[PDB]
């Protein structure tokens, strides 16, 4: 329901990785290819994973590099922290200027989604404050890569695991993961569930102007009470302040949008055709309109 686009700078980067059972997205900069280093791994080494030992029982042949219907032979292999990197015998035609770098949570870049490895569009985003990224479009397509375009593309993340909360964690570009998570198989999502007021209720005022209105009709404090019960995130005044233009078109009042919030929480369910309420949408999002 984002909005994708073009930006067939990157999409020219994009290759594909197999090994042993697996397939995902990889990057291709000159005569490099970069992915998560589990590509390596079976179902069972994602358990407990020794990288340093399964990287011995590897060789080049072990790696099937495509672009599309070409192949890249693999001349070579070693690992960068939680990356694969993989040396081919011709280098990316189209390499733009690059430069790799680390960002920090709030920063919005562009993810070029891609499905069963075809490119499908570029989305943009942020990670949570946590450092996960919430996306829909990250679903079943590990690998893809985060960046920002400036004249030069600055690499800043690359996709690795999906957690099962619906939330995505990943590293930059040196293979160093954002946050606490690890590329192995165990129970990370604790505190990766709690639900995002603020885009909660920007898709609210999106669902208002779109005949969606039945659900309309408190104070920030009282609010944030049974934000705690329902673990929602405690809105600010600085969230407030966000929806302002938001608040300004639809006419409805950010605090009676939490009256609305807060009765549809206490008392649950369709709101733009979900019968769920999604907060994956920032204000920005639905500033589409």
């Amino acid at each position: 329901r984002k909005m994708a686009f073009p930006s067939a700078k990157v999409e020219g980067c994009m290759v594909q990785v197999t090994c042993g059972t697996t397939t995902l997205n990889g990057l291709w900069l000159d005569d490099t290819v970069y992915c998560p280093r589990h590509v390596i791994c079976t179902a069972e080494d994602m358990l407990n994973p020794n990288y340093e030992d399964l990287l011995i029982r590897k060789s080049n042949h072990s790696f099937l590099v495509q672009a599309g219907n070409v192949q890249l032979r693999v001349i070579g292999h070693s690992m960068q922290n939680c990356l694969l990197r993989l040396k081919v015998d011709t280098s990316n035609p189209k390499t733009p200027k690059y430069k790799f770098v680390r960002i920090q949570p709030g920063q919005t870049f562009s993810v070029l989604a891609c499905y069963n490895g075809s490119p499908s569009g570029v989305y943009q985003c942020a990670m949570r404050p946590n450092h996960t990224i919430k996306g829909s479009f990250l679903n079943g397509s590990c690998g893809s890569v985060g960046f920002n375009i400036d004249y030069c593309v600055s690499f800043c993340y690359m996709h690795h695991m999906e957690l099962p909360t619906g939330v995505h964690a990943g590293t930059d570009l040196e293979g160093k993961f954002y946050g606490p998570f690890v590329d192995r198989q165990t129970a990370q999502a604790a505190g990766t569930d709690t639900t995002i007021t603020l885009n909660v209720l920007a898709w609210l005022y999106a669902a208002v102007i779109n005949g969606d209105r039945w659900f309309l009709n408190t104070t920030l404090n009282d609010f944030n009470l049974v934000a705690m019960k329902y673990n929602y995130e405690p809105l600010t005044q600085d969230h407030v302040d966000i929806l302002g233009p938001l608040s300004a078109q639809t006419g409805i009042a950010v605090l009676d949008m939490c009256a609305a919030l807060k009765e549809l929480l206490q008392n649950g369910m369709t709101i733009l055709g979900s019968t769920i309420l999604e907060d994956e949408f920032t204000p920005f999002d639905v500033v589409r309109q």
